[PDB]
């Protein structure tokens, strides 16, 4: 018999590894982190300085949010849980609106990012939306390998696709992410689960670790050249720089800006200490049923500047060392796989820290 | 050398697996949530809208439990820590009893199953129960694989076959299953030691993980048409998603339903809050010796129908994310193994929760 | 290179499992957990009704405890951190002594061991102890592979061989079991570290896991027919099941009996709740340099009997689970390896235990 | 399918063990504890009486404590966040100045040690510290395999080579310590984020664990006669003895000699207990950007000579357990893998410490 059980060898496919599981193993190195190049394809055609995106949430990324994103060298997606035209007049506000890396299009302006659902309304709100100059549509579905998700995505790239560049939902197998390639999406987004906020894995039993998921994705994805973004479930800028080198482009940035200021949402004083509002889109405050997140309180940090100073050097000290010169080396990185003992190894043990360091806290 | 220790590669058969070791793998899909059918066969003449059955514990189910859950789309059944007549008189308390879903017989009285033991005072209530109008027998056994619960299953099959159908006791082997099967049991039930109040793999230092078991029991169980019910150790909608994706057509509900209106015991008032007495049939309160059971409290729930809607809507969330139109379809998912940290990153984290989900409660 | 590092295969040899990594799994049985017979060998010509022996601890076996564990059809053996004189005068106190499972020598006298050390001042001690009437010597060390050990041994089974049994010092690799067996002892003691005061596998790094250790102790000892004991990390009566059913014939009980009224020390009273003393005899306090343990306190349990009634339910249920009429036979159940999550289900979870367990505690 | 994911069998290289993950097997021993000699080389040609080193650190190494590791038997060796005429000065204290294991040079005079970086005004200190009287200069990086840190060896090889040792930066890989090799090392220092204070795999994510590091690195410099250091991540003299089994020949040591009386530092007081500073160098305030350690505080301890005899001590311990005679014999003892139950069974469990041993803290 099968040693897990039964007499079918493919019931469990595959063991799945997550962040905490792998650490980069050095290798040979002529980079200097200050020389690192952290600039990568977020779609086909759109190149960031800082491959970081904002997150498609209701208490992370507004009109704030998705300037101050562009203008730090990343972009920001603004939300769907607004009306149609009050989601038109963000977009107008980023497009209106020191900051040498900052995104521009052709015509100097900030970039900015939509995220749609699937159906006729949604149909109209993308159309009102790419009307109003958005750059990037975003198919943000909880499982992108609907039939109606993969339509949907087919009835876009027909329609605007000279125009914009559509990002699929989210997926976590090979096949998903093939079946988004052929279906003619600029980008594939990655992630079923992984979230901070997320409960899906628990309400419904379903998803796959991220390391996995994203390399089964680039599996999928890199013969057709198509970006990976990793979406979810990511905390440290280690986790950033483990999620480039297994492949993907692009990073997506959930509770780790939804406690700076640029974040939409009132600052909740709590014993003398600071802390905001964050919350997943399928939790029940967010979706007015059967939840598949939560609401709760993140720490408040500041300006986002500093966030995404301290995260892009914790990336340039990955780069530095692997030795990888741009993002295209570093995701030819090799991983080794620890056990729980490596990971309480790599945090700091042993001690009582007594300052808190500006890219570390317990 | 065998790497584990010995000379006898057999020793140690196999590396069993349990619910929080496994993840339910997303495919490709055409179904919705609301248009998933969940019914599934409770024995191989039996049919319930919703594949969930009440324990037969002394906490959990009684009359006024039985109804609600024959209701509900379920079943319930009778534990028999009860004289004989007290039994009968709920069996028939229950068949004397806005719901779309319940479950009827064919003269339009509710459904309702019925605990024995193995004996002759055994035989005497199971005549008693069967003459009293119960539909379905449970040979309720901490060890199905024991000779007298095999002479005991034949003889009720011999008996009563005709008029109701016979459940097997506990099992967590293939051998086990196939030895029920071959005895003439209607459905098989399976587990021993992972409910949420035994100690038998603490007192006796037997069992076997859940997962494991549902595979190697469905591996034996599958060819003659015998259902598999699926018993104890669920705590989410997603474990009970995984363990009919196992193979298992229904599972059995402890905990999850001790702490509803519907169950039997006075509400317990502590700090304020409100909790309900669970405790396990092998403990020493309830056999009232070497116990294989605790006695403990569950905070209160309410209705049994929201929590059975809950529990439903989670189902039919995975029934989606797998593409699974029927039971039978899901029962032919795939699997990923995560491992601790993977388990974490399924569980929200990083985040100080607010207010509580329906669904969710840490 | 191997997938640990290095290019050596045998660099690290075997993946060690000790008690809580394995589960019995259920068979055929036709065994009533009240016709098990529970005798065991603890030499190759002395058997235990009870297979169980208190450890040769100061304050776990002194006369009173020896007596009691005599009385309940198992043995002790008196620690020899005495005097040679006041051992000698314990062991006339134990043989100078309602109780149907005694475990008496042809006299009609309680069986009784006593523990000696290596040098000829041991060798004084020892011949003193045959003169006072002891039963079986065990050379008590810390690693019985030394030279001195094994020539030791061979002078005591060459000098009071007939007279008397010995017993060899802890091992815990095959190569040693097998020197110990060549060396003429008539039973093998295994465990080096597991003990819950012991700090030996953390101030010098050295050990193996019980159960791969009994394996391999038994891979070379049962050829031979001399017995093996396991001794120390056993917390639980399924832990005896799973050392008895890997193939060792007796198990040395530590804390479990420290917290007895039998046990030598007086009782600690700390908040309403009573304790008493458990040290290591490699305990800087015991050994009065590098300790190789720690003084700490257990709570209070009562009478012996209870304690001992309560480790042989267990067992008696492990053996009708298994379908095991005999010891000998239960040692050749097979097992399963579980994960730290299949361990989590394995106790009592998701509950708050209200009553208290005759066997069982938080 | 790769079983993690992708086509690539080389994208997770290898699975890394740490300290916590293997235990030292027995073996047959002729060795008395007292007898064992822990003689081992430190360079090609210095040979340490203990083989153990102080860390270059600004909170743990100056003049006293390298003095009084030189006396206790080891070495110490200054860091280089002092202005270069103050680590020459300190290094002329040193050589300015019961201890029948003390190292000494030719001619009489204490050993001593300094670190130095990489580059033209790191050459000026280099020279200055030569001039001055140094015995070793270790260049100290974190990233070894870096082309400046290999051409900075080479040059010091070249220079002084005569007159000094080189012992090249912390690598992580076998590639990295045959390149250190090949530029001409006298010594090669492993380990890249093990550290008690380090954030290198939180903040870059990048490291491996210390077992296979060491595996993989005597792998590479055992056949060309390369001494190995094993720097950070030792809680116990469990750990230098399982570091010195994995082929290092000696350890350096953290916040195991941080919190002496003779470590740099003020002594503090907090609700009745005293501490001391204890901070990473690549800290926030020890650079004074991206800091890759935390500042915070340990437990006092008090004088050297008593915390080196205990290390001592216990590596004595595990020689005698391993039948090794010299630190050569036990550069080949075996390992044994074990799990998580295996670690907390490693160490003391079901038990209330109430004294705290001298070798031992909970
Ligand atoms: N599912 C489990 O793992 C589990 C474990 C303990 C108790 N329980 C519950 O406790 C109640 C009583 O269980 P019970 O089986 O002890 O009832 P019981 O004492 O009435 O036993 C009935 C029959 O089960 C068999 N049996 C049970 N345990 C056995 C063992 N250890 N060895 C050999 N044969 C054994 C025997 O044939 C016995 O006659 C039931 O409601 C049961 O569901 C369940
Ligand atoms: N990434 C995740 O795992 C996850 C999980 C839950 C919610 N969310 C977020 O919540 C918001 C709403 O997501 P949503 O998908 O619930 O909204 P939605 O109702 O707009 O769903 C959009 C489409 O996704 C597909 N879909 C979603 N859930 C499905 C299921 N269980 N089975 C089959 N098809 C399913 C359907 O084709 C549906 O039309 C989004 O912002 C999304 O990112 C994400
Ligand atoms: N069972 C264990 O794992 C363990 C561990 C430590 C101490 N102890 C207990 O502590 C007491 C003293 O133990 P002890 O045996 O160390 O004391 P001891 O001084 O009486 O040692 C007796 C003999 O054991 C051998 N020995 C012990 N440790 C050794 C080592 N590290 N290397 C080589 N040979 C070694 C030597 O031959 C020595 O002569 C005893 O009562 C013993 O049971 C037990
Ligand atoms: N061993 C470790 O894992 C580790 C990690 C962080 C800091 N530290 C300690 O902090 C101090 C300063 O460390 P440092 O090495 O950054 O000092 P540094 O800034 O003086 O660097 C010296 C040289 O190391 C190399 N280097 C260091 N980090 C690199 C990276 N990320 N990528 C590429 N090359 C890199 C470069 O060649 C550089 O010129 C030292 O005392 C060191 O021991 C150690
Ligand atoms: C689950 N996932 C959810 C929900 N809303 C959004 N998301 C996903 O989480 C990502 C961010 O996660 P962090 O780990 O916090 O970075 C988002 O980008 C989105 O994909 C929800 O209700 N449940
Ligand atoms: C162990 N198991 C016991 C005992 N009484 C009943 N049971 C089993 O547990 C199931 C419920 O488990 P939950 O996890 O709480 O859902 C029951 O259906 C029954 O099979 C006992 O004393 N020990
Ligand atoms: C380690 N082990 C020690 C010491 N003294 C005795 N022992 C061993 O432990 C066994 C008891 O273990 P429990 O887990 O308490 O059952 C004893 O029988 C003996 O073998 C010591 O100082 N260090
Ligand atoms: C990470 N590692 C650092 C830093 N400064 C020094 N080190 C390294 O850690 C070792 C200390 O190990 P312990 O576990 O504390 O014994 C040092 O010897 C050095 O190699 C730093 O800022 N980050
Ligand atoms: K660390
Ligand atoms: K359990
Ligand atoms: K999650
Ligand atoms: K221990």
């Amino acid at each position: 018999p099968v040693p897990t059980g039964g007499d079918d060898p493919t019931k469990v496919a595959m063991l799945g590894l997550t962040f905490d599981d792998v650490l980069l193993l050095p290798a040979a190195s002529d980079v200097v982190p200050a020389t690192a190049d952290t600039s990568s394809q977020l779609t086909k055609r759109i190149r960031l300085r800082v491959p970081l995106v904002s997150s498609a949430m209701d208490t992370v990324t507004e009109s704030r949010m998705a300037i101050a994103m562009a203008r730090a060298g990343g972009m920001g997606v603004l939300h769907r849980n607004l009306p149609v035209a009050e989601q038109a007049g963000q977009v107008e506000t980023v497009k209106r609106s020191q900051f040498p890396l900052s995104t521009k299009d052709s015509d100097g302006r900030l970039l900015v990012g939509a995220a749609v659902g699937v159906g006729d309304d949604a149909w109209t709100r993308a159309m009102t939306l790419v009307d109003a100059g958005v750059d990037v549509l975003i198919v943000d579905t909880a499982h992108a390998h609907n039939r109606g998700v993969l339509d949907m995505v087919s009835r876009l790239k027909q329609a605007v696709g000279e125009r914009v560049d559509v990002v699929g939902g989210n997926v976590a197998t090979r096949a998903a992410a093939a079946a988004l390639v052929e279906a003619g999406a600029d980008a594939v987004k990655v992630g079923v689960g992984p979230g901070s906020i997320c409960t899906t894995r628990v309400v419904a039993g379903v998803g796959a670790p991220q390391i996995t998921a994203i390399l089964e994705a680039v599996a999928a994805c890199k013969p057709y050249g198509v970006p990976v973004i990793a979406d979810g479930g990511l905390q440290y800028s280690g986790d950033i720089a483990k999620a480039l080198a297994a492949g993907a482009s692009t990073a997506m940035l959930g509770s780790l800006l939804a406690g700076t200021a640029e974040s939409p949402g009132e600052l909740i004083f709590v014993n003398g200490k600071q802390f905001k509002s964050y919350r997943g889109m399928g939790s029940l405050g967010a979706m007015q049923l059967v939840p598949e997140g939560i609401e709760g309180r993140v720490p408040f940090r500041g300006p986002l500047g500093t966030v995404i100073h301290q995260l892009t050097g914790g990336l340039r000290a990955a780069m530095g060392y692997t030795g990888s010169a741009t993002i295209e080396q570093l995701q030819q990185a090799q991983f080794v796989q620890i056990t729980a003992a490596g990971l309480k190894e790599s945090h700091p043990h042993d001690i009582t820290m007594t300052v808190e360091a500006p890219n570390y806290y317990t």
